[PDB]
């Protein structure tokens, strides 16, 4: 028992993790193949992110201009191409540590992990979720752009996540690995805010699940609720609206326990309208929603 | 800017994780050079745990009742002999992926990584601390024994904890790499109750110095105390005591903030006795303790 904020192994991705530089930029790639994804930005000073245009940018810029370094050994370039919002550098080896992988496009309230990098280098790892605003409440500092967001099924990483830039307020911004931005954020130092950070409601009711798996039951009432009753509430307090597509993924969380999808939302009805009362739930003060259904089966489980 | 519980990369430990089965019992082991560490309990059925006697039982067993298995391929068990409450199993071939690395007796207060395995396999990594009672409060289930607790310093790994049991209130115990459990707790399925899980107060400091670096700033108040103050109401709600020493440790944050060790302990002695009035601080509504002064350094500056 007991329930932590997990990571994946980090291993398999720390083998791809190379630093690229161009010109005074340096930032991470991520070297797949023969090919190192990073931010297009690379190719970018910090004035340059004002206004910049990219494609002209990088008219300028020949395979000799981009530095990539894998451990204390340089990579050939050998070709360079923009696909959206990054670059990917044909380089004349393909990494002998490319696990197997795919490149994803995840959904708000989807989780993974962080492998947060400084010059090629990992500094360490953290598990996060997109949320429902399309940004990412992070650990980022000046350098970890290029560092990554995955997921691992056995054996193969599902890449989701490129960290491209921090907004104002503190939250993070990226892309997929195919370069498209979540959200509506630019690759652009401009006036961009955030919308709405809502509640992942599923994944609030997966973690209330895992606190009665764990022997946390005080939060469990004598009601139920409809989903139509629950959704008000939900959204009085900025909750994502909970679905039967969510209640049907939280079926063998609610099989486990003996606890239907209904009623535990009734306890969360009450959990939002009265408070914790100075009490927690596995250790938090705070309704937690960066666990899916999915994950809370799987560190229940131990699926390595 | 932001603020994680993050773990070291696991993928140098990851490369040390193999599945140690005696009789019918398997758990995790770590290998190291020619020599593969694991819970002394190995050797015992749930029936034995009740009342084991170690030294008796291992006089049954003999080098080829350790079935040592690395991936997918056996390793040739030449010798074995038990250190304290751990099994060192001597096998004929060094290690490939072994890093540089030391076995350290850690502190309470002290932060470290947990790479969780079953069946020699990586499942999950996170961050805990070694609590006041020499407790953990980790993610453990059923096959988790021998997973094993890390700091990294570049490319050194040093090894502070190996899981050996959970008590019966849910929390963790287990030894350093020597084989000496952490606290009063012994291998045996009997009575052990923890003592006060008290709050690791020079932490809790360093967590809210890592809030101030990040923006949260409302818990800053205009007050001061003393060392002796600041203890009467730290013994009150179950602090640990905070010492010169700790005090010392807090400099460097000190200087980086600007604000004086004794002001912050006012602010945190005023959270003390009013509470959170339902704010957050770095995304908790409660005090963080499980980040050292060193982590909070580390996290800011982005040592990899
Ligand atoms: C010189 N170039 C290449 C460059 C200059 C600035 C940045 N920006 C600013 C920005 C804002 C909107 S568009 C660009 C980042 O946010 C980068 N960033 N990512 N995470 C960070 C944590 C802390 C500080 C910085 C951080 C990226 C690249
Ligand atoms: C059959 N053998 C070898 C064996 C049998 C029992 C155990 N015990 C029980 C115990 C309590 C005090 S002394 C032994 C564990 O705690 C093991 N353990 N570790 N973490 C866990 C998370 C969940 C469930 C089990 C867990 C270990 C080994």
């Amino acid at each position: 028992s007991g329930f932590r904020k997990m990571a994946f192994p980090s291993g398999k991705v720390e083998g791809c993790m190379v630093q690229v530089t161009c010109g005074t930029t340096t930032l991470n790639g991520l070297w797949l193949d023969d090919v190192v994804y990073c931010p297009r930005h690379v190719i970018c000073t910090s004035e340059d992110m004002l206004n910049p245009n990219y494609e002209d940018l990088l008219i300028r810029k020949s395979n000799h201009n981009f530095l990539v370094q894998a451990g204390n050994v340089q990579l050939r370039v050998i070709g360079h191409s923009m696909q959206n919002c990054v670059l990917k550098l044909k380089v004349d080896t393909a990494n002998p540590k490319t696990p197997k992988y795919k490149f994803v496009r995840i959904q708000p309230g989807q989780t993974f992990s962080v492998l947060a990098c400084y010059n090629g280098s990992p500094s360490g790892v953290y598990q996060c979720a997109m949320r429902p605003n399309f940004t990412i409440k992070g650990s980022f500092l000046n350098g970890s752009c290029g560092s990554v967001g995955f997921n691992i099924d056995y054996d193969c990483v599902s890449f989701c996540y490129m960290h491209h830039m921090e907004l104002p307020t503190g939250v993070h911004a990226g892309t997929d690995l195919e370069g498209n931005f979540y959200g509506p954020f630019v690759d652009r130092q401009t006036a961009q805010a955030a919308g709405t950070d809502t509640t992942i409601t599923v994944n609030v009711l997966a973690w209330l699940y895992a606190a009665v798996i764990n022997g946390d039951r005080w939060f469990l009432n004598r009601f139920t609720t409809t989903l139509n009753d629950f959704n008000l509430v939900a959204m009085k307090y900025n909750y994502e609206p909970l679905t039967q597509d969510h209640v049907d993924i939280l079926g063998p969380l609610s099989a486990q326990t003996g606890i239907a999808v209904l009623d535990m939302c009734a306890s969360l009805k009450e959990l939002l309208q009265n408070g914790m009362n100075g009490r927690t739930i596995l250790g938090s003060a705070l309704l937690e929603d960066e666990f899916t259904p999915f994950d809370v089966v799987r560190q229940c489980s131990g699926v390595t």
